[PDB]
């Protein structure tokens, strides 16, 4: 069986001295050997905190090496990580904590006021036994052992619970296993043009499924993650050039706001090849602007339930199929479910997905889980059309 945590170790075996995590703003630089060593300390810390295989560990903190190492460490233990959106208010964070039955919460200094509010409320999440802030994590990690854990786990064992974007009415925990995450990161590494030793810019919050899949897929391919904790458009370009970024993740808005700053006018980053985007189509204009600087753009379509995987639109078809979500990526099949309940490869209907990247279930939501599955196919709830060329077009929501 595959184990996301073991994979980090294996990467540290293959490329021990390869730069794995680069964070300028904080001057935090680490090789894969060091990152894997930090995860082991993280695993030791969690164990002493009473975390056992299956147990949930909440992570409320800014992007950081600690975040990645904590879930990687959790992965080696068979524990389940619950990364939480840091823009969330106390009552919502509290909801996620009790719904997930998290027993340990690791939080950053910026989230202290949120953790304090929850702890002062009437009826705080009963399952939480420890609230570990930045200071305590530092203290604990310092006396932590760096030994490699020895726990047979992985495969279909839970690894993460990602709660569906804020609200739409039904906030649910999306549970992914080592296999579904492995398959997703595998899908990405096999679909987009990623290369060993490439340097990739991650400006997205690490609680986001796409971002999570990015740090994991980076370890799998042996990519140097370039971290920009809090996106800042006044520094993003110099980071791209000074750190010799080859690939960058972003949303259409960011890119449109980025080709505006002064630094853009005469940008000269030889190493930078393309941006990956999703969540909204890319305006033919915004594309051409970037095509100008010889910068390519790949656009994808995915959900939390698909672990950030799904369809993708290669640059070459950006204008030819502008307004399209692309085609199915490696290791994943996409089609449409009619009103007759019949699934077809072409035509309009509800976009359905069949791949190993799919969630195991909705955390403690039996009915929702069974209603999202139809003979192996996951119903996205999105209406769309697939043309004879096999390109997907996202319409309204079912
Ligand atoms: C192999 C590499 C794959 C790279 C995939 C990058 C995906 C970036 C977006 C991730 C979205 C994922 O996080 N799910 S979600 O919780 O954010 O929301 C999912 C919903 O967002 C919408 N929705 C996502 N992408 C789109 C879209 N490209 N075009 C119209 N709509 C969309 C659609 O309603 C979908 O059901």
């Amino acid at each position: 069986m595959k184990n996301i945590g073991w994979m980090l170790r294996q990467r540290a075996t293959v490329s021990p001295r390869l730069q794995a995590y680069v964070e300028p703003s904080t001057d935090v630089r680490m090789t894969y050997a060091q990152m894997n060593a930090l995860a082991n300390r993280c695993a030791d810390v969690l164990t002493a905190l009473g975390i056992a295989k299956g147990d949930r560990v909440a992570l409320l903190m800014p992007n950081s090496v600690e975040f990645c190492c904590l879930f990687y460490g959790a992965a080696k233990l068979g524990a389940v990580a619950v990364p939480i959106n840091t823009r969330l208010a106390a009552p919502e964070v509290s909801f996620i904590l009790s719904d997930s039955g998290s027993k340990v919460v690791i939080y950053g200094a910026p989230s202290a006021p949120v953790i304090d509010a929850i702890r002062a409320q009437a009826d705080p999440p009963g399952t939480v036994t420890d609230w570990i802030g930045a200071d305590s994590l530092a203290e604990r990690l310092r006396s932590a052992a760096a030994d490699e854990p020895a726990v047979e786990c992985g495969g279909d064992d839970n690894l993460f619970i990602m709660y569906t974007s804020g609200t739409t009415g039904h906030p649910k925990g999306v549970v992914h296993t080592h296999e579904s995450v492995h398959s997703a990161a595998s899908s990405w590494a096999s679909t987009i043009d990623v290369r060993y030793r490439d340097r990739l810019l991650l400006p997205l919050p690490m609680f986001h499924v796409a971002a999570l899949t990015t740090v994991i897929f980076s370890a799998m391919r042996g990519v140097t993650l370039i971290s920009m904790p809090q996106f800042d458009a006044t520094k993003v370009w110099s980071l791209i050039v000074e750190e010799r970024v080859c690939i960058g993740g972003a949303v259409p808005a960011i890119l449109n706001f980025m080709r505006q700053v002064p630094e853009f006018a005469e940008l000269d980053a030889p190493d930078f090849r393309y941006f990956i985007t999703g969540g909204a189509p890319m305006p033919e204009a915004l594309i051409k602007i970037y095509a100008a600087k010889n910068i390519e753009v790949v656009q994808g379509y995915a959900l939390t339930e698909s672990c950030g995987g799904g369809t993708l639109l290669l640059s070459e078809d950006a204008l030819r199929k502008a307004g399209s979500a692309g085609r199915a990526t490696m290791f994943t099949d996409v089609a449409v479910r009619g009103d007759d309940g019949v699934i077809r490869e072409h035509g309009e209907g509800e976009v359905v997905i069949k791949s190993d990247i799919l969630l195991k279930e909705y955390w403690n939501r039996p009915e929702a889980t069974r209603d999202a599955f139809d003979n192996g196919w996951f119903r996205t709830g999105d209406i769309g059309e697939i043309d004879d060329e096999g390109y997907l077009y996202i319409k309204d929501r079912l």
